[PDB]
């Protein structure tokens, strides 16, 4: 929850999968 909102982060686990990261 709360990553890809400008500017990304993907820093979560959960966070790296999400497509807007990859």
């Amino acid at each position: 929850r709360d990553c890809c909102t400008p500017p990304r982060k993907c820093k979560d686990r959960r966070c790296k999968p999400m497509k807007c990261c990859a």
